């Protein structure tokens, strides 16, 4: 509990993490990515992007199932963990925004 | 509304801070005098929760007071920032436990 939530908002902490679990919760509309518009823009490599969405997944926040290599297509749904995360951390989103 | 988060989240990734945080959150006046928190948390060396309590200051989180009561006092206590943050954090309290 102590070292899930110190190790969690380390995860948090680093910058895409923090950002793709908003879209994955929000811009989805069947709360799965498909990988659409490979991510929307924005300033990230898919490098990186890549690198985060792994970390996500190995944090069991996010789920990726690969529907069909012959062309390939990945999804990266998210999962319970991820869903409630996403849903935990709606406050401190909040709170964020009055104080900036 | 992003980074802040981002760097908010940085802080509380660091190793001692979301628990003072909490302390702090849980203690009378939202305020605790240094050596409470020494003892308190058990294995913080008063090095480090100094230095984390600086970390916490910079951020707004945490003041800390000179009280003139001179025997002297020196007490940190929870901004109103630091206060609606532990707030804040409470629901991924939660979450975390129920995994
Ligand atoms: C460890 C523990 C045991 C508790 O209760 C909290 C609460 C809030 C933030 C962080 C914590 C950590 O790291
Ligand atoms: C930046 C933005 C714009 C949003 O929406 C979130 C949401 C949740 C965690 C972190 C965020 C960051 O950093």
């Amino acid at each position: 509990v102590c070292p899930y939530l110190e190790e969690t908002f380390k995860i948090l902490g680093r910058s895409w993490n923090g950002l793709i679990i908003n879209y994955l919760s929000r811009s989805n509309d069947s709360s799965a990515h498909f990988s659409d518009m490979k991510r929307d823009l924005k300033t990230i490599t898919p490098r990186a992007l890549s690198l985060k969405l792994s970390e996500l997944a190995q944090w069991e926040l996010v789920e990726k199932q690969i529907i069909s290599t012959s062309p390939v297509q990945i999804i990266y749904v998210l999962t319970e963990k991820g869903k409630a995360l996403a849903e935990a951390l709606h406050p401190i989103e909040a709170w964020a925004q009055s104080y900036v």
